[PDB]
């Protein structure tokens, strides 16, 4: 037998950020939410915060575009650099530049699953297993497997064990389905924009919604419901049941991601056929294993937020071993290149970044060079077929480097 | 009737940070764990990552002390200031300067639970419900409140609805437990210092440790295990029945917080008559309500690092529903006041912050001015007679302001 390809140790790991509270507001990239204004994504939708008057109409308004975009970059001895980003902004950049960094450096570049474990055990004690501190482990685990991936040559969903489809189907998060069937979805996923305090009168509005969505698409389009958090079981019982004459195919994270014991009963109490799904805020395997027994059908990681690709991989075969799908929460190419491996992710998300989802602006324009997106509403594997993740950081972006080590 | 109190506005909220990576290493105050060497509380103390050689004698190694201590100032308009301290340095101070503030400044020194929600409501997309995030979120809270007590001339313990009891007992964390009841402890909590990874060496060397301490402190005097995070059930289990013929009082935290199934298993695989504990990690009154439903016997939350006071008041409560105790985990004053009224609190923890274990160090040494420390293991309810928390800020700590607003 011939000998190994030699690898490079890691040499060092950098941090960046864009936008957030301490640069500039609308910056985009990682952090889906950092947008300018007009944007559908900021348009009145129902959060655990619209009960309040001054937080009704805008999620900006709450805050939530504080910590913009963290950007790691992992390079090898031999130069050779890899790279990832999420939401965390600034306070990521001290956990990466602080803390994580000496079990990242020294390592080889193939120590993925090792340098994971170690970022997950050193931060026990303050990551809540979940939320800004799994975002930016997330982070730096994506950064690894993309500069694995370009050292060996290879794009990372064939060092995952291939592809089981040429290609990636998606179903559209905006405010216009109808727009995203024109483009080639194959669904549309709508943001329910009122919330328990409105009562009868938000689940007649929001239904009506769907309604209308459900006449304008067809019967074959599929129509989702995605609640951000922002319900209680009766309410979220009382929409599911008002969409189901319009066959909503699922309603998505009804409540806030600790109450599991509302989700079995939401599940439950669901209209037969009807989906429940959530995820996009959890973190670490562990509490998937606990919202997967709640009963839901789908879990939806983000990739960035989850713990990274290394711990996606294990959601995936959680939820397969259950017999159920996984399908992930945007992440553009880092969903990608794992989900076109999964038998259990026949279909994935492209949330819309276009301010009023009538284009196919990246997922995450700027950040990302060369960034993929649908294309008739799907993107054939061929596309991916690039080292690790496949795209480049966007240097003219004006990236700060608050702390250094 | 006389008309009401006048009531000022709040005006400012400032944060501080001192120790943490980015700061001078051994600060104390806040944060437990940044000590300088030769300290018991990182002296081969079993964790998540002793398993790795490099990181098994030390928790500094492997970060243990980034965070740092988190200073968090509330000024009212009539220039009066309620403050708290907790472990979440720089990072915190971000949170708080760049978001948190919005929710805090112009409110009136009354509106804590108002303010509560907001922050809760706020930050859940990146909150992970725990860590971080929640000790600067239990920070504000705690300054809140000792505003609001400060302002009101009342120690926060009246304030609450007064003592039911008119000394808090207390039990020492440390190395020295033979130490701790010459000094007056009703019993003495031991951290284990071998893991799952040592198998049947490691139960024998911490059970011999206990036998130990038994031989030297009587029989009622009580003795605990403390394995922070660091086991698997079934470790957990031969360790609990190992320490049985001692009449080990209770074995804590010894798993990850989101192993709320390993719990109730853990639980029930207990020798009879021996208390599960957990919960200094927990945050947010859901994931307590989780926990509680596990069947352990003590939830232990920090009150700086579970919500806070507001959200304390209410897991005790919880707690008290199911007819069981709660003895929060360390946090000086800012559990005192709260405890003192619980029925269901008969006794409190000390955490050694002695090297050694052989003084009376402060809890929150050196941050805190005119800290109370036990009297023979007590603290009578007359030394909690000051306004709010009692104390005063030591502007003598090199604190510093990384963020302003
Ligand atoms: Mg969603
Ligand atoms: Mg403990």
């Amino acid at each position: 037998m011939e000998n190994i390809m030699t690898l490079p140790k890691i040499k060092h790991v950098r941090a960046w950020f864009i936008g957030g509270a301490t640069a500039e507001k609308g910056a985009g990239g990682g952090d889906y939410h950092d947008q300018g204004g007009n944007h559908w994504i900021d348009d009145h939708i129902a959060t655990p915060m619209s009960k309040y008057r001054d937080y009704e109409q805008s999620r900006q308004s709450f805050g939530i575009n504080v910590l913009g975009t963290l950007i790691v970059e992992v390079e090898a001895e031999n130069r050779q650099t890899g790279f990832a980003v999420s939401t965390a902004g600034e306070m990521g950049c001290f956990i990466v530049e602080k803390h994580l960094n000496r079990f990242i450096e020294g390592k080889c570049v193939s120590d993925i699953k090792l340098i994971h474990d170690q970022m997950l055990g050193a931060t026990m004690y303050y990551s809540g297993s979940g939320g800004l501190v799994m975002n930016t482990i997330s982070c730096v685990d994506l950064a690894l497997w993309d500069l694995f991936g370009k050292v060996v040559g290879l794009p990372v969903y064939k060092l995952l064990g291939g592809a089981v489809r040429d290609e990636i189907q998606f179903y559209a998060t905006g405010a216009r389905p109808d727009l995203a069937k024109e483009m080639g979805f194959i669904g549309g996923k709508m943001p329910t924009h009122w919330g328990p305090h409105d009562g009868d009168a938000g689940i007649r509005k929001d239904a009506a919604m769907v309604a209308d969505m459900r006449e304008k698409c067809g019967p074959d389009f599929w129509l989702m419901l995605d609640c951000w958090m922002s319900q209680d079981v009766n309410y979220a019982t009382k929409l599911a049941h008002a969409c189901a004459p319009f066959n909503l195919k699922w309603i998505e994270e009804c409540l806030p991601p600790q109450q599991y014991e509302g989700y079995r009963e939401l599940k439950r109490n669901a209209p037969a056929g009807m989906m429940v799904t959530s995820g996009e805020h959890h973190g670490t395997l562990q509490s998937f294993r606990t919202l997967a027994e709640t009963g839901i059908d789908i879990m939806q990681p983000d990739v960035g937020w989850c713990g990274g690709l290394t711990t996606l991989v294990e959601i995936a075969a959680l939820a397969k071993s259950r017999g159920q799908l996984v399908v992930p929460h945007g992440s553009s190419v880092y969903s990608h290149h794992a989900v076109i491996t999964f038998t259990n992710t026949p279909f994935s998300e492209f949330l819309m970044t276009s301010p009023d989802c009538s284009t196919l602006r990246p997922q995450f324009d700027p950040i990302l060079l060369d960034e993929p997106v649908p294309v008739n509403g799907r993107i054939h594997k061929s596309v991916l077929d690039k080292p690790g993740f496949g795209v480049e950081l966007n240097r003219d972006c004006h990236l700060k480097r608050p702390y250094s080590h």
